[PDB]
């Protein structure tokens, strides 16, 4: 299943992303089950905006919310729930929601994939529009649902990023 | 695997929906095969029609036919293929098909999920251009394939259907 | 999960196949892991070209390169990436790749599904547009990507369709 | 505009088609507007059915609803609203509805757009699957739609279909 | 053309509404020019959001921006950009934005249309989570556009909607 | 109509192109007539090829072809077939086919409707991947039809794309 695909050939520079929500979809927010490895629908999103990026996670991993990190992976093309990529994380956006810091990873697909990414290598080659994108996204998303909100804290580099992913490997290595 | 996703949290009342074929969707009618909990293309359906809500079936039951009980849920935007939604009974739909009595449940988003369908708490609430488009779409869908065939014999509320959900689970824990 | 899927029903006359990348599609080369049974983003393909069929495996095959033997199956809608199709082989077409000869079989939706494609016996009964797409595609779409390349053989009937079959189950069953 | 657009290159054997609705479309039946060439909304239909082809009009005819001749395009993907296709009559579907007589022609993607049609000659080359949804689809799409109602009267050939467009153009020259 | 296109059979109570932007569709926010009839693009939107509705105009009519009267249409599928949908008005926000008061009115189906939003009769009567969507889309929709800004004032009801579309029409009628 | 929508604002630099086919679409050949403005199927394109941008022309302009001049237009989302869309010239793919020199131009959204684009002021600020993939597309997706034919030439500068534009906005304005 799902459930037993590795965090990464060699995390944090190589890690596999379970992909939940595809970029530029409806507002179905889906979560992998952790018990069946199944896509559940968490909510019907109440506000009218989309994720800017793919929407997944690191398998094998646990960040403070409980559930393993979240990444957001941008493509040429959006990807389909449930399935996984590799990729390499570039940077992370920092912020707080209603159970607590709750970062947002960005993983760019791995060379091996596609050459289109290479010249990525830290946070300030992403574009700035789809970093702005991201940050209104997450800023935004929650507004129409009572007791779900967001404090975004700010952008950090690649290191930042693998920090977490190594942070967060070695929390569920001991859960 | 979606073989090992519970029939509910509380049936009948909290409900887990397998979903097979989205709303709106191309006629091609997927199965969840039960050995191997993968998709399975049953069949190209021969007419022009389309599921009117999503359709799939409550994991864990075992109706007449065979097969697990089928549910129709509507929600805001179509659900994918092999996703699981969590669900309320609202009605059913009753009607033998070639196979014998074959009952089509709808339920709806859980208020967790969305509060969009909150009002609608019995057979009653659900539009009236829905059901209609429900029933013929089972009066129908089957009038090109030979040896498949629909007497549909009318709609029943939410203790109906809430029977139903707890005759086909305790048929299948004694299978 | 998938890795649990037979090879058929009554092979070679009688297959599964399982899909992995839906005909006209997004350029996503996906492909199932073996190991985990999840589908695996391969690669962004590089050529602006869609596959002209569906596109996936017979489980439980191993073919020359490695991998379960490859199918190409038309359908009148395109499938979705991980379910499952019973098909009957009708023809395959020859070629070697970077890796060695790794032919690409046709088979058609098996008759329960439809009768659309009943009259498609063997291989002289494809539409030749569509196997001058397949061998067109095919002979292009690595033309972008450096160490990736294939010499395109010709096409054969479809008992050398099912004796490539034979082979590569008999290949799979020794390992 | 659309309104400036012949009738054919040589009719009735050359045709254009005014394209009103794509094949597989949601259930939205556009119209284009006489006077002002654009496309209304005539109604969003009730029954959970789709087009099985392209359907429009051929442009300076006119039929005895009152309304351009109205034509089924089958093509290997579906058109834009609004958009034109050069064809090649091949059968008609006659039928009454609310109104009166009112045929629905079928004419093929001409040889010059594409080699794919040009086996279908007359009616009985038709997919059989194709003419039996076609009709099914009339039989039926007006079945929830009061004061709305069809009686399909059967399949003619090319030469029928020829002469009902040859018809319909000299009852619009002299209107 | 567009350009010829009624305001309305019967204004402000049975009005054509001219579609310039599906509901649920990507960031491109196209109008219809004046001059042309033609849609243009107008920009590539920097947030990532979705109408809740289409979107479009009241054709001659002229509202204080100086482009025709802003109207959002709720629809079971979204429209095409260009066509005309027969609406009726039912409710309106009230706001001002970079350039002045420039309220969005919301226009239902006609009945000849559809009956399913018969009845939605005034402004209380829109679902509260649609109309909530609506003024959030509105208040950060440009919330990543320098120069382009928005103060939400409120909902009012139908006559107020109807009020507004007199107003612009008599606005346009002597320009 | 499309018929009567400028060249530019101020040709070379600031012009409108008018979109035929989206970026990534089906292979339907859509060109608009000259006579009626409307979008007409020149043909269903026979190899399993996409347009890697959207693709259209500058109104009132003549190439040797005898139809304006060619205009690839990379957006971050297609656009539609009929609409307009402002953009800068910045590079030129020189090419003749089976009826001669037809180069195709490569222009971006104007600053105005996004900011995307602004780094790219001329060819070689053009990402690799795409112009591979659209020498590539110009290369190969005639090769399955009769008597259509292309020989790619290379890549130029935004000079002379401008310089192309000016010479056939002059050759349309004494035909
Ligand atoms: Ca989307
Ligand atoms: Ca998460
Ligand atoms: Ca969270
Ligand atoms: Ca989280
Ligand atoms: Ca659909
Ligand atoms: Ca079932
Ligand atoms: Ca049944
Ligand atoms: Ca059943
Ligand atoms: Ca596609
Ligand atoms: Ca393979
Ligand atoms: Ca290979
Ligand atoms: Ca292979
Ligand atoms: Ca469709
Ligand atoms: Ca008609
Ligand atoms: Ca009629
Ligand atoms: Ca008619
Ligand atoms: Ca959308
Ligand atoms: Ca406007
Ligand atoms: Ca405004
Ligand atoms: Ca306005
Ligand atoms: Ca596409
Ligand atoms: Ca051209
Ligand atoms: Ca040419
Ligand atoms: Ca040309
Ligand atoms: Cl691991
Ligand atoms: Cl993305
Ligand atoms: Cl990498
Ligand atoms: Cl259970
Ligand atoms: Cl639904
Ligand atoms: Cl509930
Ligand atoms: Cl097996
Ligand atoms: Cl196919
Ligand atoms: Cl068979
Ligand atoms: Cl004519
Ligand atoms: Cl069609
Ligand atoms: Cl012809
Ligand atoms: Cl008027
Ligand atoms: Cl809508
Ligand atoms: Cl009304
Ligand atoms: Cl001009
Ligand atoms: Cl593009
Ligand atoms: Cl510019
Ligand atoms: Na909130
Ligand atoms: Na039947
Ligand atoms: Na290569
Ligand atoms: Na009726
Ligand atoms: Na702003
Ligand atoms: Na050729």
């Amino acid at each position: 299943s799902l459930l037993n695909v590795p965090a990464g050939k060699d995390l944090p520079e190589d890690i596999y992303v379970v992909i939940e929500i595809p970029a530029n979809a409806d507002p179905i927010k889906y979560e992998i089950d952790k018990e069946s490895g199944a896509l559940f629908v968490d909510r019907f999103m109440s506000t009218a905006m989309f994720y800017p990026c793919n929407y997944g996670y690191i398998n094998h991993t646990l960040s403070l919310d409980g559930d393993p990190v979240d990444v957001l992976v941008p493509t040429p093309y959006p990807l389909q729930p449930g399935s996984v990529t590799r990729c390499r994380p570039v940077g992370v956006l920092k912020m707080t929601d209603e159970a607590g810091e709750d970062a947002k990873l960005v993983a760019v697909p791995h060379s091996k994939l596609s050459k289109e990414y290479d010249h990525i290598k830290d946070v300030n080659d992403l574009p700035e529009l789809l970093k702005a994108q991201i940050a209104h996204f997450f800023e935004h998303y929650k507004d129409l649902e009572k007791g779900k909100w967001v404090k975004v804290e700010g952008w950090e580099n690649a290191e930042a990023a693998k920090a977490e992913i190594v942070a967060s490997f070695e929390r569920a290595k001991n859960k």
